C-alpha cells in the first residue's frame, strides 16, 4: 500500500528497497534467488576468469574472499589490509572477487564452475608459496567452501579464517535479524545487475553447510549483537565447533571489520605461522 | 539489465511459466490501494455516439502492451459502421508511472463501476474484453450484478482460465514473445502485468446474469499437435458463439472489423 511514496523507481531495486521499509528480507532474498535463474551463468567448460586484486605487501599470503552482498567486493577488506600493512612483518595480501556482481559478468552456474575459476586464479597468483584463506560473513561461508574444494583436489590453504559465520539455511540470529542486514549492505554500497548476484549466491549458499575442513580454523566472532536480542544472552553467537582459536572482536557483525579492524588484523598476525 | 532483460532471457528460454511466477511474486512488494484509499479510474473515450443502442466499453487486458490502444483497430471499424454504438474504454490501474496495483478485486472494481457508472450517465453499456481482459469484464459484469446492477450484456473475447488455461498453458511463451513485440516494456509494466496474474490466478468462470456474446479465434495461435479443436477457447450457456478470423491476436488487428461488424449487429 506504500511505506514511502518519495521513492520513484520501479526495478528490482525499489522493490528491495520496499521489502526492507516492511520488514520482508526473507520474501525478497526469495525472489532474488528466483529471479537469478533467469541470468546466464558460466560452467566448468567455458569458466570467466577470475583475478585477484592486490591488497598489501615469512608469513603465508593472506587472501580474502569477497561476501555475497550487495555492498561486497574487494573494498571490503580495505580496512582490515590498511592496518594490516604498518604492522612489522606482515603478511602480503590478496582479495577474491565472487563473479558476476559487475557489469556484464555472468554468475556460476554450479559452485564447482565457482571454485574451479577461483582456485586456478588462486594458484596463479600464489606460485608455491603457501596461504590462509579469509572471510567475513558470507564471505566466510565462500572461503569454507573454497577451502573444501581445494582439499578434496588435493591442494588447500594453511589455515582458514572465519570472522562471524552462519549457516543461511539455518540462520539463526541472523535470520532474526535478516531486515536489518538489508537495511546496512544498501547504505553501506545498487542495481538490478548487483541485486541479481545476491540472489544467485543466496541460491549457492542454501546448500552450504557446516562440514569439517583439515585445516586449522581461526573463529572471530563480534562482541556486540548488531541488532536487538529479546532472550538476552550470547545464544546469537557465531559458533565454530573444533575452531583452532576462537576470539573476540570488539564492535558488531559489520563494525568488527571496519571501525575495529585494527584489532581482527592484530590477532589474524599473532596466529599466523 | 533488470526485470526488462530477465523477461527476454525467460522468453528466449522457453520459460515464460516461471516468469509469470516470478512477477507475480515481485508484484507482492508493488505499492497498493484499498478500497479506503482508492486511486481514482477515468475512462477513455474511444468512439462518438452515431439510436437506441448502448454504449459500448472495452476492458483493458493485463498483459504489458494492453490498455485502450488494443481498442484502435476495433474502434476505427465501429465508428464507420452505419448507426453505431458509442465506445470508451476502461484501463486497469497500475500499469502508468506513479499509479499503484489494486489490493483486492473489490477495490478495483470498486473504482471501475464508479467510473464507469459516472461515465455513462444513465445509458445501459455492454462490457467488452479480450484475452485477459475477457476476465477482468466478466469479474466487473460478476461485481456490478452483486451489488444491484450489471450491463446489458458481455462480449467475450477468446477467454479461458488462467488457473487452467489448457492452450493458453500451452502457448503461454508465444504469449510474452508477441505482446513484447507489440510494445518497449519497463519494470512498472512488468510488475503490474504480475499483480493481474495473481488475481487472475483465483478467477474462475461463473455465470452471469447478462447475454454473453462469445468471440473466438478461427486460428491456433501457436502450433496444436494433437489436430483436433482442443486448443478454442469455451464459453457454454453464451447467448451467441461466432468464430472471429485470425488467431488470438490478429482476431482484434487485421480482422477488428469482422468482429465489430458481429458485435453491431448483435447489439441491435
Amino acid at each position: 500500500t506504500g511505506a514511502a511514496p518519495a521513492d520513484a523507481g520501479s526495478g528490482l531495486p525499489a522493490l528491495y528497497r520496499e521489502a526492507v521499509r516492511t520488514g520482508r528480507a526473507a520474501e525478497m532474498a526469495e525472489l532474488l534467488a528466483a529471479a537469478s535463474r533467469f541470468r546466464p551463468a558460466f560452467g566448468t567448460a567455458d569458466r570467466q576468469p577470475v583475478a585477484l586484486v592486490p591488497l598489501a605487501d615469512g608469513l603465508p599470503l593472506l587472501v580474502g574472499c569477497a561476501g555475497t552482498a550487495v555492498a561486497s567486493g574487494p573494498v571490503e577488506f580495505t580496512a582490515f589490509a590498511g592496518a594490516l600493512a604498518d604492522l612489522p612483518a606482515a603478511a602480503p595480501m590478496a582479495a577474491l572477487p565472487q563473479p558476476g556482481f559487475l557489469p556484464g559478468e555472468r554468475v556460476p552456474a554450479t559452485p564447482e564452475a565457482l571454485f574451479e575459476a577461483q582456485a586456478e586464479a588462486l594458484l596463479r597468483y600464489a606460485a608455491g608459496r603457501p596461504f590462509v584463506l579469509l572471510g567475513h560473513s558470507a564471505g566466510a561461508n565462500m572461503a569454507h567452501a573454497l577451502t573444501r574444494h581445494l582439499e578434496a583436489n588435493g591442494g588447500g590453504p594453511a589455515g582458514l579464517v572465519l570472522m562471524d559465520i552462519y549457516t543461511p539455511a539455518d540462520p539463526g540470529a541472523m535470520g532474526v535479524w535478516r531486515n536489518d542486514m538489508f537495511q546496512w549492505v544498501w547504505r553501506r554500497s545498487p542495481d538490478d545487475h548487483r541485486l541479481t548476484a545476491m540472489g544467485a549466491y543466496h541460491r549457492l549458499l542454501l546448500d552450504w553447510s557446516p562440514t569439517p575442513v583439515r585445516a586449522p580454523v581461526l573463529h572471530l566472532r563480534a562482541a556486540e549483537p548488531m541488532g536487538d536480542w529479546p532472550p538476552g544472552d550470547t545464544g546469537w553467537q557465531s559458533h565454530w565447533d573444533g575452531a583452532h582459536t576462537t576470539a573476540g572482536i570488539p564492535g558488531n557483525h559489520f563494525t568488527m571489520m571496519t571501525e575495529h579492524a585494527s584489532a581482527a588484523a592484530r590477532l589474524v598476525h599473532g596466529w599466523l605461522a
